[PDB]
């Protein structure tokens, strides 16, 4: 059930990628380079979530499995979509790419520090787990703080979508550590098979979700 | 023999890194970028290349060569990015489908590495995924990327058509090869590969870069 | 005391970072990304050196012990170091990104070098420990060449500053391949102990002092 889920959700990102590429033919204002984004982000996912249903993308340590594709994964994808967020609050203005570098930094450091937590055993474990959501908090802070400033700065119709859009990714990407810690990485009060389906299902919505309320907002600043 | 191949590898490709810098002297209307470029490339490859010679670069019922995959994740999108360049050359930049062909390459080689550490099936499905990536970058090539080459003038177009048809012929080759020997059908023997796998970068790398500057530093007159 | 050390440093590289954070408030006439690459050298360093004092940056290589953590910091650092260096000799003027990627280029290659050196046995280990120093030689030669000549284009009191921080770099990176060389990883004239001591103090000096001279040499410019 494990690998037929991870293939079901291979060919989901497969459909997603195909969409965002129609929606580039007529791209009504939108820069090639958000299609870009929204493109290489689920086929990224997809083939590493690939490598799990065909068992490569995990490995035994101790007496637990870590689906070590899934750092793999969010090491390239969720930069890319904080990249996405800060260019939809810079839409019709001035870039300020020190920020948008800034939530690349933070974002790759809180991926690692899961990787290395998911390697530790005892205390050490929560040590890197603690950096990792010091991270997110930092992320979430710019988020709401300044690049919403910047949003309020290029119009009210922009800087209310910026608004949708960052709520949206800041529920869905607050349940990420959740899980781990409930999870066999963490406490353990939750199943494998539970997380599993919380890592398929997140990810759906964090990616091609995302993009399509991102991307469609974006679309309708032009009609 | 195949120590010494690969250290008259890293020799050759020492020579290519110091002829591009004499070139870049005296750059006839050339940008400084497109010589750091056709200089990494040759030198990131000799040091991989030298690792294999020291018996380094790989491990061990199969012998796996990873060094060239540490190789070629870098030297392989820096030369997308060189034919790039080539196409924009005198007009404006296009960084979205410069980058969209680095982003195929890169996951090109990777699907290679894993198909490389694959058995069975499996080895057959991440080998098909690099082959899809190498059409779409030679959709890209042939497609948009000459019809910016053609907006640039008849002559530019013509020298971008040639510099193209060059890289293209070449690197069809490499999926071939890899599919014939051990790594794949193992129709084809070790030391047939590793002649291969040293003949055709000396042309894809150094090559590839001498007809390229000299077609460019030509339209300075 | 390896460990109590190595705690000791990531302490220190914290208070660093939240100086030039403080600084980066009151920028006085220095562009925000030379103040994110201050903040980033330091807590980079700090999260490496971390993993080293818990006991996970290391591993035993036959009858010796590879601190591995040092290259994925230094992998990230120098090469920020070297754009620092960089965008100070280009302050007031045009950037030149080729001759700064030339310096990220050679940079990574060197620490590379010493990682492959670090796991060599024998002759193979001073071939590549020789490709490693050629690359500093020829940075050292860019930094006193055609940087020091773009800082000249930009007034006699940049030109000044840019030699003095120059030099101070200088200085201190010739250090490491020295102490490489006589420690375990080389010649094994030097004891383990004291080849942490030094890559604990000049890594101080070479990233938190480095950047306090640079940012504060800048700053004195906007008065
Ligand atoms: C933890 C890994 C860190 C790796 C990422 C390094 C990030 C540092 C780089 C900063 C580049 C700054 C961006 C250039 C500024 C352009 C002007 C502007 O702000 O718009
Ligand atoms: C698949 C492995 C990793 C690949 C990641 C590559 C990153 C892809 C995104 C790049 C953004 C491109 C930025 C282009 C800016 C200029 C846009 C233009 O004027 O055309
Ligand atoms: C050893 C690994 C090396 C990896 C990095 C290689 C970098 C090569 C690419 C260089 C890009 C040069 C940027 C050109 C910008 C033109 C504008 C300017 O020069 O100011
Ligand atoms: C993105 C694409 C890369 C996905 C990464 C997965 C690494 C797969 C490597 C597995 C090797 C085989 C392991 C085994 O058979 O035990
Ligand atoms: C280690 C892995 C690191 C992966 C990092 C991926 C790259 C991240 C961000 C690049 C996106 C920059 C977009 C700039 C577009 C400029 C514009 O269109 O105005
Ligand atoms: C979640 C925390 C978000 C707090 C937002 C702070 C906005 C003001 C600011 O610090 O710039
Ligand atoms: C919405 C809440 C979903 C989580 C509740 C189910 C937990 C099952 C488990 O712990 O194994
Ligand atoms: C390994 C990568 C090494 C390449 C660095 C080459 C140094 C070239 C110096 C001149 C730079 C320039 O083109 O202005
Ligand atoms: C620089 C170019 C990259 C070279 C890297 C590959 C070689 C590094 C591996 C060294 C291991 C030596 C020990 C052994 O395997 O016998
Ligand atoms: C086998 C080689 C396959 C591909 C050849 C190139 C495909 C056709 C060129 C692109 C056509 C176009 O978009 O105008
Ligand atoms: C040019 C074509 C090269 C043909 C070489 C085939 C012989 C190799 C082999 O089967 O071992
Ligand atoms: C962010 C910091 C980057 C450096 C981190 C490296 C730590 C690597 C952890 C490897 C697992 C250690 C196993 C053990 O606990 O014995
Ligand atoms: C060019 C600069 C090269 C500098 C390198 C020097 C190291 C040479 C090797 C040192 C002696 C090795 C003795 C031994 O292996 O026992
Ligand atoms: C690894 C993911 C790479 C996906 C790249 C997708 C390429 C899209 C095509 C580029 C745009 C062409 C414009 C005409
Ligand atoms: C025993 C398990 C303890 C879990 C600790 C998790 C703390 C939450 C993250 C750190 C926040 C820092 C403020
Ligand atoms: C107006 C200032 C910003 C307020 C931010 C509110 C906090 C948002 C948290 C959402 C995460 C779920
Ligand atoms: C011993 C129990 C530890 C307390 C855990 C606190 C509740 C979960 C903390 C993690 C939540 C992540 C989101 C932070 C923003
Ligand atoms: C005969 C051996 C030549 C070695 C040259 C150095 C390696 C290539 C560049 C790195
Ligand atoms: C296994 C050791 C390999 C060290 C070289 C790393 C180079 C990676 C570049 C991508
Ligand atoms: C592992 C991935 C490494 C990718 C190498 C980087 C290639 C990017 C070169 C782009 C140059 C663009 C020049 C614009 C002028
Ligand atoms: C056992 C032999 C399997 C051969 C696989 C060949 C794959 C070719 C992919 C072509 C895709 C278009
Ligand atoms: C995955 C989506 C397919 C991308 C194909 C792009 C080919 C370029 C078209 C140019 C006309
Ligand atoms: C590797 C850790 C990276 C640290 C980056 C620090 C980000 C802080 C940005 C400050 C906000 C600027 C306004
Ligand atoms: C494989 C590891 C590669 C690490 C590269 C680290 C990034 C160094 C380059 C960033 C500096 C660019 C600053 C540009 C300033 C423009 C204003
Ligand atoms: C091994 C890495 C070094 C190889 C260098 C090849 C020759 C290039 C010389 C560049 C000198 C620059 C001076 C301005
Ligand atoms: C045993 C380790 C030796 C490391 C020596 C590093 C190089 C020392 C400095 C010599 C090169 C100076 C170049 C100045 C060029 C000025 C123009
Ligand atoms: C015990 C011997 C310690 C040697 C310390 C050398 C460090 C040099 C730092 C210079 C500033």
């Amino acid at each position: 059930m494990i690998s037929i889920l991870h293939y079901g959700y291979s060919f989901i990102m497969l459909l997603g990628a195909l969409y965002f590429y129609l929606l580039s033919k007529d791209p009504k204002g939108v820069p090639a380079s958000e299609y870009l984004i929204a493109m290489v982000i689920p086929l990224w996912s997809g083939a590493a979530y690939l490598s799990i249903a065909l068992g490569q993308g995990l490995f035994q340590y101790d007496d637990t499995t870590i689906y070590y594709a899934r750092y793999i994964d969010w090491v390239i994808s969720t930069p890319l979509l904080l990249a996405a967020l800060a260019l939809t609050a810079m839409f019709g203005g001035k870039k300020n790419l020190t920020l948008l570098f800034s939530l690349v930094a933070l974002d790759v450091f809180m991926i690692i520090t899961g990787f290395v937590a998911d390697l530790s055993i005892g205390t050490t474990k929560y040590i890197w787990y603690s950096l990792g959501v010091i991270a997110l908090i930092i992320i979430l802070v710019i988020t709401f703080g300044p690049l919403r400033r910047i949003a309020l700065s290029n119009g009210t119709r922009l800087a209310r979508h910026y608004t949708r859009v960052a709520i949206y990714l800041s529920a869905l990407w607050v349940c990420y550590p959740t899980a781990w810690l409930l999870g066999p990485s963490g406490l353990g009060l939750a199943q494998e098979l539970t997380e599993v389906l919380v890592f398929i299902i997140l990810p759906i919505f964090s990616k091609v979700g995302f993009s399509i309320v991102d991307l469609h907002g974006l679309r309708k600043l032009h009609q």
